[PDB]
């Protein structure tokens, strides 16, 4: 299920305004899922040097359970874009298994602005692609997100309303393992 092609950042944005507070996904757009279990997601995405570091965070909302990852990589020349290895982590951060050379993800910023996001994730194990979604963030939990996020999506040549919202989702937060 190869990840959706015609993926560029969008120029001209703000790295400030992505690498400020902390993501709440409050929609997604999932080409094909593995599983059909829906999760919640939230992250905390920092930049030092063209070296992005961010604590990563999924609820499982079937299970009512939650995983902890955290991503590293380098963006690219092209703007807000970056490939990420992760390391797998408990809810304390300590290490369960460390980033490998295998398993990526790759990050596109189609949107941000003071509010609210637009991203588009391709999950990469090996020479396969895992999934691909596109998420919509805001920096609070079920905050409306932006008019022009809203546009973003509908040029990105999708439609809002086939995402699934997460609000509906009774999705489960830790705040203090994003908090940082
Ligand atoms: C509501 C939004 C999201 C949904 C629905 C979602 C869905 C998924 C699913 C279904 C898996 C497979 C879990 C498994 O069976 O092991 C997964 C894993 C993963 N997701 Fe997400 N995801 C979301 C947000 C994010 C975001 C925002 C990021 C990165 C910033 C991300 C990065 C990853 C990574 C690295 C894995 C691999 C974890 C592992 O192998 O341990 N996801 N996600």
């Amino acid at each position: 299920m190869d990840c959706s092609t015609n993926i560029s950042p969008k120029q001209g944005l703000d790295k400030a305004k992505y690498f400020s507070g902390k993501w709440y996904v409050t929609h997604f757009l999932d080409k094909d899922p593995q599983v059909t279990d829906q999760y919640c997601s939230s992250f905390t995405p920092r930049e030092s040097d063209g070296t992005v570091k961010e604590a990563l965070y999924h609820y499982n909302a079937n299970k009512k359970t939650s995983f902890y990852n955290i991503g590293e990589g380098k963006l690219e020349s092209s703007g807000l874009q970056y490939t990420a290895k992760y390391k797998t982590v408990d809810k304390k951060k300590a290490v369960l298994k460390e980033a490998d050379e295998k398993n990526s993800y790759t990050l596109t910023v189609l949107e941000a602005d003071d509010s609210s996001a637009l991203v588009h994730i391709c999950l990469r194990e090996g020479s396969k692609d895992l999934g691909d979604l596109y998420t919509v963030l805001t920096h609070q939990k079920d905050a409306e997100p932006s008019a022009k996020v809203k546009s973003a999506v509908t040029q990105a040549g999708l439609q809002l309303s086939q995402f699934v919202g997460t609000k509906d989702l009774g999705c489960q937060y830790d705040d203090q393992f994003t908090s940082l």
